[PDB]
RNA sequence: UCCAGUAGGAACACUAUACUACUGGAUAAUCAAAGACAAAUCUGCCCGAAGGGCUUGAGAACAUACCCAUUGCACUCCGGGUAUGCAGAGGUGGCAGCCUCCGGUGGGUUAAAACCCAACGUUCUCAACAAUAGUGA
RNA sequence: UCCAGUAGGAACACUAUACUACUGGAUAAUCAAAGACAAAUCUGCCCGAAGGGCUUGAGAACAUACCCAUUGCACUCCGGGUAUGCAGAGGUGGCAGCCUCCGGUGGGUUAAAACCCAACGUUCUCAACAAUAGUGA
């Protein structure tokens, strides 16, 4: 079921953390407010990213019209996060 | 570059069999109009590429526009207009 | 191995020497390029018995490049591997800030420059070395 | 090396030798598994002087899988490597349909099946070989 935070993978792992951050925010901002967007290049967290919207509908609208988007020459795979983010759990 | 019945596509997943590529392409482009034929070769020079021929010029335009970048077989499509008319069309009108 | 130019020459300051680096040269060692400790000595909080490193090395981290793995649901940084790092500087120790210089970017301005604006720049731990001569207080 | 079972034994057809392959066995050579040329002798067009290959090997092409190349404007076809291919068959030459049989795959049906439907299946060139005997027509 829907969730403020969307989970993205299949991301071009060769992209620097900094760039990936701003690039993601750039293409998702048009969908609403973005509290934060977590990105790690660990062995376990690379090629992945968590985007946090302030509204649940924003995430839904983003998951739908952006699914498959050719991000850095790779089709995005957006899903809902299986659990709420800390920023949101400790907010409401 | 001006419109053309036939659209040129490249950056296609070269690992895909000729047969599959054929039907898969027709499957996603049919919604844009009639398709006379769709040429696909796996030569050294023609692989990763495909030519789709519509019966209407507008069909090709509508297809080039709303399909550009489409994640086909895990690869962004690169649709352009064919630089020259196809034989099927030249020998038709 | 020598010679010169330039920078440095490491716990106060200058000079000379040893010596290190860069550049070019062959006893006459060319001519030259090149280059940041210039100015000034800041505010706040904190620690110490005492605040001042243009040395080298060994670890560690970090950054950048490729290579091998990895399709991975997290919210504390954190797989492995080769190569690279030798530009940042002054303001007396640490953190924060502010000022100035240097640098290569990105803007603004110009005919073009200046001039301005902004962000950014390898750090920690350990170990060795920080010499000699002269002068200065 | 022998023995058996099975298939084959290559230019009409049986059969028996030689011989090839698969499977299992040791002179008594086990028991067994396994397996498609069964039915039928089709419709066009074209070629010939005469239409009938379950043989072997090599090469080439092609498919599949992997590896390096390649972002590439075509409309007969096509870069390299590397490993597999030993199942397709009958309907008298070539081509095109069609029919049936094998095979696996996909789909429908059924409680399961049987059985239906569908698309599929290694080709070409060269070289060698297509033997004895018997009975046939
Ligand atoms: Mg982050
Ligand atoms: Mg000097
Ligand atoms: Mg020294
Ligand atoms: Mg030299
Ligand atoms: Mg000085
Ligand atoms: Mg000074
Ligand atoms: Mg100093
Ligand atoms: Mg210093
Ligand atoms: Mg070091
Ligand atoms: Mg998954
Ligand atoms: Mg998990
Ligand atoms: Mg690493
Ligand atoms: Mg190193
Ligand atoms: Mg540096
Ligand atoms: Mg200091
Ligand atoms: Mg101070
Ligand atoms: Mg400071
Ligand atoms: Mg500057
Ligand atoms: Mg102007
Ligand atoms: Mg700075
Ligand atoms: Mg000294
Ligand atoms: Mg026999
Ligand atoms: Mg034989
Ligand atoms: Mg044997
Ligand atoms: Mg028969
Ligand atoms: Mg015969
Ligand atoms: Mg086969
Ligand atoms: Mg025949
Ligand atoms: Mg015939
Ligand atoms: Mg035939
Ligand atoms: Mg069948
Ligand atoms: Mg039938
Ligand atoms: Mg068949
Ligand atoms: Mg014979």
């Amino acid at each position: 079921r829907p969730n403020h935070t969307i989970y993205i993978n299949n991301l071009n792992e060769k992209i620097k953390k900094d760039e990936l951050k701003k690039s993601l925010h750039a293409i998702f901002s048009r969908f609403g407010q973005i509290l934060d967007i977590l990105v790690s290049r660990s062995l376990k967290m690379r090629g992945q990213a968590f985007v946090i919207f302030k509204e649940v509908s924003s995430a839904t609208n983003a998951l739908r019209s952006m699914q498959g988007f050719p991000f850095y020459d790779k089709p995005m795979r957006i899903q809902y996060a299986k659990t709420d983010s800390d920023i949101i759990a400790k907010m409401k």
